[PDB]
Order: C-alpha cells, then structure tokens, then sequence
C-alpha cells in the first residue's frame, strides 16, 4: 500500500512537469 | 504545440492507471 | 467507470497521435 | 497519404466505438 | 444513433481500404 | 483487375445500403 | 483466395444489411 | 443484435482486407 | 511495414471493442 | 478480462504510432 | 528529440501498468 | 508557483520513498 | 517485481521531463 | 539504522525549506 | 535558474532512492 | 556507498535551497 | 516560526551526522 | 579521538543554543 | 538577515559532516 | 585537516547563534 | 537554567579544546 502511494506521488509529479512544459511551449 | 497535447494526454492517462492500481492493490 | 474513462483517455491519445501522424507523414 | 487518410478513418471508428461502450457500461 | 452513425463510419473505412487494394493491385 | 473491380462495386453497393439505412433509422 | 474470401465476406453484408431495409421500410 | 451483427462482419471484412494490405504494401 | 503493422493493430482493437459491443448489447 | 485486453492493445497500438512520431520527427 | 524521447518513456510506463492491470484485473 | 508547486511535490515522493528505504533497511 | 520496475520507469520519465524544463527554461 | 535515520531526518528539513520557499515565493 | 537546477537535484535524488528500493526489493 | 551518494545528494539540495531563502529574504 | 523550525530540524540533522561520525572515527 | 569528542561538544552547545532562540523568537 | 546568515552556516557545516561521512564510509 | 575545518565552521555557528541571543536578549 | 546549561556546555567544549592543544603542544 504504501508502496502504491508512493507510484501515485511520482506519476502526479510527473503530470504538474509535463503540464508546465506544455504551458511553457 | 500538437506534440505538448499527445504528451499532457498520455500522462493523464499514465496517472489514471496508477490510481487504478491503487485502488485495486 | 473508471476502468471505461481510462479506456476512452487512451483512444483521445490514440486519436491524437495518429491525427499527428497524417499532418507529418 | 491514402494509407494515412485510413488509419485516420480506422481511428475515428475505434473511438466511436469506445464512446459507445463507455455509454452502456 | 450512435450504432448508426458507427456502421457508417466503419462502411467509410472498408471502402477507402478497398480503394486502396485496387490501386496497389 | 475485374476481380478488384467487383470488390469496389460490391464495397459500393455496401456503403450506399448502410447509407439509407442510416437515413431510415 | 484471400481476395474471394474477402468478396464473400463484403456479399454477405450487403445482404444482411439489405435484409435490414426490408425489414424496417 | 442484427445492427451488432452487420457491424462485426463489417469489422470482420475490413481485417480481411488490411491483411491484404500488408502482404501488397 | 510499420504503418501498415498499426493499420493492423488499429483493425484487431476495433474488432474487440465491437465484440464487446455486441455482447453488451 | 475483455476491458483489459482491449486496453492492452489499445496500448500496444499507442506505443506503435509513437515509435513512428520518433522515428520521423 | 529530446520531447519525443519523453513521449516514447511516457508511453512505455503506460503499458507497464496495464499489463499490471491486466495481471491484477 | 507552478515551479515552487513541482518543487514541493517533488520532495514529497521522496520523503516517502525514504520512509520506505527507512522501513526496508 | 513488476511494481518496482514501474516504479523506475516513472522515475525516469520524471528526470526526462525536469531536464526538457531545465532546457526550455 | 543510524544512517537511515538520517536520511528522514535531512528529506524532514528539505521538505521545510521548500515550504517556506513555496510561501515566500 | 536556481529553481530549475534545485528540481534537477531533487528529481536526481529521487531517482537514486528509487534505484535503492528496486534493488532492495 | 550507494546510500551515501543518496545522502550527498541530499546535502546538496537542502544546501541550494538554504541559499534561495537567504537570497529571497 | 518556521525559520526557527528549520534552524532547529538542521541543528537536529547535524548533531546525528556527527553522532556517527564518532561510531566510524 | 579528542576530536571527535570536541566536536560533538559543539554540536551540542549548538544544539542548546539554537533551541534557545526558538524559545525566545 | 541574521537568521539566514546562522541558518546558510548550520547548512554549510552539516554538507561538510556529510562530505566526510563519505571519506570514512 | 577537513575535520579540523568541520571543527571551525561549527565555531562560527556557535559564534553566530550567541550573538543573536545576545542581541535578542 | 537554560543560559546557564549552554553556558557548562561551552565551559566543557572549550576544556575539551584545551586538552587537545596540550597533547599536540
């Protein structure tokens, strides 16, 4: 379980990053 | 710009697979 | 529900990128 | 760009489909 | 409706197929 | 050649029957 | 013989669909 | 059903003659 | 070969959604 | 175990037309 | 290059999971 | 912000990937 | 075994990400 | 044992600093 | 600057940890 | 060793952060 | 405040360093 | 040695003092 | 000022603590 | 010789804290 | 009694000094 929330906390990191580079270019 | 969408939607999608698996897991 | 909303995510993407694939190719 | 034009058709369908599971699932 | 509007679309994709075997055959 | 033809006309006559149908339904 | 598989395959559509509008019209 | 049914021959034809496609192309 | 090897792949994809459309349905 | 294997090759076929993306871009 | 390389990592983890969900599911 | 906001989810993750080293070790 | 390799794979996705905004930015 | 410990304990002080970052910024 | 090149050292730690787990685990 | 490059690499970053509080404050 | 907390989390961190320090020297 | 047991002396009086400040602040 | 100027020095004795641990570990 | 300059950046921190009390106090 | 205590913990890293100076002197 805690093992999962840490695969949720990257991959929502992971979408603010890419959400940023879109906004950027 | 077309390039950034592809990108933004696939880890939309990447991210609602990984909750999936949290709450399946 | 959640497992049809990620299914028509990956299909978007799906349609997205090849919709890409067309104005390059 | 003929082949293209089809894989674009194929797409559309596939998403239409999809659309339509989502609706009665 | 949206059956219709699916056999329709996938009748397109079936003859641009065979449009395209004509030409390449 | 006159095999791929009759493919093509038969395609035809396909999609024009879906096409009313679509226009009935 | 995959080319007349696939004409049988096109002629047993366009009946059912034709068997379709004689059903509904 | 029947509408089901015309569709997947659709789909069935249309597999039919990608794989035509592919050993042509 | 590879936009033929996805046309394929698009192809297979749909035949499992009508499937489960048909089904369903 | 359907919804899965068309996700499965909704996927395969995403991955396929994104390896085409990188080979031409 | 460097955005597409993304795109292809992207789509990579994608499958990971769904072949996880698959396993799981 | 929205550099700050990947910053402070950034090192959430690995505040929790080193609880978890924390606990295996 | 498949969770942890999942687990690198966003990691590495993430690391391509902050390197295109390092770029970019 | 020891040397964990001080690994939370530094990933304790870096997540304080970014939120003060974050508020400040 | 010194916010990018401060994420590009929290995403290298991450990685390192992460590494760490997966080869712990 | 691996452990710690990983509490190196943390130094580092609480070190740069340290540095932008001083510098924004 | 919460520069204090900070202060005193780093204070804290340095103390245990040194602590092990002793155990290696 | 005496070193060692110097600069855990400090780290302490360090400790005490930057506890003190809190207080105060 | 003065309170960033202690909290840079603690930093920058605790990365050099760090700095040594790796010499002797 | 770094742990005797360990030893000197402690002494300025030690320094530097106990003039704050004393301006504080 | 807070003032007092950093004050015997000063008194006791500078003997500590001291001592150091008389073996090396």
């Amino acid at each position: 379980s805690k093992l999962l929330e840490l695969l949720r906390k990257l991959s929502e990191a992971l979408h603010k990053a890419i959400e940023l580079l879109e906004k950027w270019g």
